């Protein structure tokens, strides 16, 4: 019981560390998303001004 | 000792789940931030080639 409990406790302790190894990967992914999605955004903004600076050239 | 075993092949698995949710958290933390790294550079270029093209505007 103890090898199983301690194994457990383990593989917890590991699941705990794991989801938060994924919280944080998450959470930095997530930072990434939204730095994606802002620069990308203004990367399409960019060059949708550019577009239009072109355009107007 | 099977309510430990289970809750270790449980924990286990989820942990060998959460590992790898964290690798791919993590391979998307690192997809996404050359993704996030190449908007920002292409973001850049769009920049520069909009203050070129506003420059020849």
């Amino acid at each position: 019981l103890d090898k199983y409990s301690e194994a457990l406790k383990d593989a917890q302790e590991k699941l705990e560390l794991a989801e938060k190894k994924a919280t944080d990967a998450e959470a930095d992914v997530a930072s990434l998303n939204r730095r994606i999605q802002l620069v990308e955004e203004e990367l399409d903004r960019a060059q949708e001004r550019l577009a239009t600076a072109l355009q107007k050239l």
